[PDB]
C-alpha cells in the first residue's frame, strides 16, 4: 500500500492557472449547438428510456461535472482534465451507434478539442493533449505508454517525446528542462546513417539523392538506403515437381540462393523514418537451371509519408531502378517482379499500415511497375521486359522444369495443384499474365563484392512483423512511424548477431590499437604498418590492444 519518492523541482499547477489556461477549451465545447446539449447534463437513462446505459457506460461524465471540477479545483495536473473530457467522448462513441445524432455530435465535440487542446497544453509544457491507443490486435485497446520528466514531473507521450533509454540511458529530460541547462539533448548514435554501409546499399542511396538534388525540393530530406541482412539459403523442389523432374536428374534437388533484406529511411522533422522496404533473392552462376543468374524481389513494402509526396513514386521507382542496374552490372542477366497488391489486413514487411493508405487496384499496381520499367528502359538499363505468358511463348518452352524456381512464389505452388490434380498450365500463365513481369538485363563468374550480414530479426520478414506486433511498432501514423523507425533501428544496432574483427588494409593481419582512415569508406593500417607506408589522408588511434 506504501510507495515513496522525491521529486522536487516537479512543476505544480494552482487552480487559477489551469481555469485560465484550461476552460476557454471547455467553453470552445460549450460554445457547440447544438452538439453539445446532450453532453452539458449527465446522461439521464430514465427520461431518455434507456435502462442499458448504465451496464455499458461503467464512469459517466458530462461538461457539467467537469465544469465543477474545474470550478472545485479538484484538477491537481492539466492531464485529469483532458481525460475528463476524453472519458466523455469515449463513453458516447461506445453506447451509441457510429450513425446515431449523439455519436456525430461526440466526433465534432472532439474534433475541437482536439484543436483547442493541443496548442494550449504545449504552452502549459506538455507534448499534446490526446488520449491514444494502439490499433486494435478481442475488445481491449492497448493505451499509449507514458514517459515523466525526472525534473517536472509532467507526464509525456513516449512517442510525442520520441524518448527510449537505450538511446538515453540516463532518462528522459523534456526540452525546457534541458534549456535551464545549455547542453542539448545527446546524439542519437542508433541511426540509419550509422548502419553498415554495403555497396548495393551505397549505389542505391547515391541513386535516390543524386535524384533529390536536381530535384531541389525544401520538403525534402536526405534518403539513407541500407542492406540490413544477407545469407545464403536453398529452396527445395516440393514433392510434386521432386518425383516429376528431380528423381531423373531433370531438375536440382535444391536451388542456392542469396537473400538481402533492405530499407531506405528518409529525414523527416530531423528524425530517421523508414518508409521503404524489400526482400529479394538472388541466383548466382553456379545455379542451375532454371534459375541461373536471376534475381527475384520476393517482397515490397512501403509507408507513404515520405516528404515530399509528388516525389514518392520516383523515388521508389529509383531505389527499384537502381537494384536492377546494380545486379545487371555484377552479372545477372533476368530480374522478375510478382506484382500483387495485398490481401487488405495482410502487412507485407511493416506491422500496421495508415487506414488511409490506397491499397491500389491491380490494373493501378501494375501500370505502376510499367512506369518504372518504362523508366528503365528509357535509360538503357533493361534490354527489354515482357509478362511471363508472352515470355514463355517467345522461348517456347514447354516444361515446367523451364520456369524459374523460387521460394515462396506463385508458381511453385501452381505447379505442386497442377500435378495433384492430373490424376492448362499456359492458360493459369495468361491468366495471371498482368502479374508477372520478366526483366531483361543483358560471361565471367558473379561475384558479390558485398559480406554477409547475420541479422535474425530481417532473415525473411517474418520475425519483424511479430516483433512488431508485440511491441506496438505501428507505422500507422507519422508519428508513430517516427517512433517505430527509432526503436526498429536500436534494434539493428544492439541486437544484430555480427561481431568486428579489425584488419590492417596493407599486412591484413589482426589489429587491435589501429589508425584509421577519416576519409575512406573503412581503411585501417596497424602500427607498423603505419611506420612505413604513406597514406594521403589524415588519420586516428582507435582501439585498445591489452598486449
Ligand atoms: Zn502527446
Ligand atoms: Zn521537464
Ligand atoms: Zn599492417
Ligand atoms: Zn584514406
Amino acid at each position: 500500500g506504501a510507495m515513496g519518492s522525491s521529486q522536487p523541482r516537479k512543476k505544480i499547477f494552482k487552480p487559477e492557472e489551469l481555469r485560465q489556461a484550461l476552460m476557454p477549451t471547455l467553453e470552445a465545447l460549450y460554445r457547440q449547438d447544438p452538439e453539445s446539449l446532450p453532453f452539458r447534463q449527465p446522461v439521464d437513462p430514465q427520461l431518455l428510456g434507456i435502462p442499458d446505459y448504465f451496464d455499458i457506460v461503467k464512469n459517466p461524465m458530462d461538461l457539467s461535472t467537469i465544469k465543477r471540477k474545474l470550478d472545485t479545483g479538484q484538477y491537481q495536473e492539466p492531464w485529469q482534465y483532458v481525460d475528463d473530457v476524453w472519458l466523455m467522448f469515449n463513453n458516447a462513441w461506445l453506447y451509441n451507434r457510429k450513425t446515431s445524432r449523439v455519436y456525430k455530435f461526440c466526433s465534432k465535440l472532439a474534433e475541437v478539442f482536439e484543436q483547442e487542446i493541443d496548442p494550449v497544453m504545449q504552452s502549459l509544457g506538455y507534448c499534446c493533449g490526446r488520449k491514444y491507443e494502439f490499433s486494435p490486435q478481442n475488445d481491449t485497446l492497448d493505451p499509449e505508454p507514458f514517459v515523466d520528466c525526472k525534473e517536472c514531473g509532467r507526464k509525456m507521450h513516449q512517442i510525442c517525446v520520441l524518448h527510449y533509454d537505450i538511446i538515453w540511458p540516463s532518462g528522459f529530460v523534456c526540452d525546457n528542462c534541458l534549456k535551464k541547462t545549455g547542453r542539448p539533448r545527446k546524439e542519437n548514435k542508433f541511426s540509419a546513417k550509422r548502419l553498415q554501409t554495403t555497396r548495393l546499399g551505397n549505389h542505391l542511396e547515391d541513386r535516390v539523392n543524386k535524384f533529390l538534388r536536381r530535384q531541389n525540393h525544401p520538403e525534402a530530406g536526405e534518403v539513407f538506403v541500407r542492406v540490413v541482412a544477407s545469407s545464403d539459403k536453398t529452396v527445395e523442389v516440393k514433392p510434386g515437381m521432386k518425383s516429376r523432374f528431380v528423381d531423373s536428374g531433370e531438375m536440382s534437388e535444391s536451388f542456392p540462393y542469396r537473400t538481402k533484406a533492405l530499407f531506405a529511411f528518409e529525414e523527416i522533422d530531423g528524425v530517421d523514418v523508414c518508409f521503404f522496404g524489400m526482400h529479394v533473392q538472388e541466383y548466382g552462376s553456379d545455379c542451375p537451371p532454371p534459375n541461373t543468374r536471376r534475381v527475384y524481389i520476393s517482397y515490397l513494402d512501403s509507408i507513404h509519408f515520405f516528404r515530399p509526396r509528388c516525389l514518392r513514386t520516383a523515388v521508389y521507382h529509383e531505389i527499384l531502378i537502381g537494384y536492377l542496374e546494380y545486379v545487371k552490372k555484377l552479372g545477372y542477366v533476368t530480374g522478375h517482379i510478382w506484382a500483387c497488391p495485398p490481401s487488405e489486413g495482410d502487412d507485407y514487411i511493416f506491422h500496421c499500415h495508415p487506414p488511409d493508405q490506397k491499397i491500389p487496384k491491380p490494373k493501378r499496381l501494375q501500370e505502376w511497375y510499367k512506369k518504372m520499367l518504362d523508366k528503365a528502359f528509357a535509360e538503357r538499363i533493361i534490354n527489354d521486359y515482357k509478362d511471363i505468358f508472352k515470355q514463355a511463348n517467345e522461348d517456347r518452352l514447354t516444361s515446367a522444369k523451364e520456369l524459374p524456381y523460387f521460394e515462396g512464389d506463385f508458381w511453385p505452388n501452381v505447379l505442386e495443384e497442377s500435378i495433384k490434380e492430373s490424376g492448362k498450365l499456359y492458360a493459369t500463365m495468361e491468366k495471371h499474365k498482368e502479374v508477372f513481369f520478366v526483366i531483361h538485363l543483358h560471361q565471367p563468374p558473379i561475384v558479390d563484392p558485398d559480406p554477409l550480414l547475420s541479422c535474425d530479426l530481417m532473415d525473411g520478414r517474418d520475425a519483424f512483423l511479430t516483433l512488431a506486433r508485440d511491441k506496438h511498432w505501428e507505422f500507422s501514423s507519422l508519428r508513430r512511424s517516427k517512433w517505430s523507425t527509432l526503436c526498429m533501428l536500436v534494434e539493428l544496432h544492439t541486437q544484430g548477431q555480427d561481431r568486428f574483427v579489425y584488419t590492417c588494409n596493407e599486412c591484413k593481419h589482426h589489429v587491435e590499437t589501429r589508425w584509421h582512415c577519416t576519409v575512406c569508406e573503412d581503411y585501417d593500417l596497424c602500427i607498423n604498418c603505419y611506420n612505413t607506408k604513406s597514406h594521403t589522408h589524415k588519420m586516428v588511434k582507435w582501439g585498445l590492444g591489452l598486449d
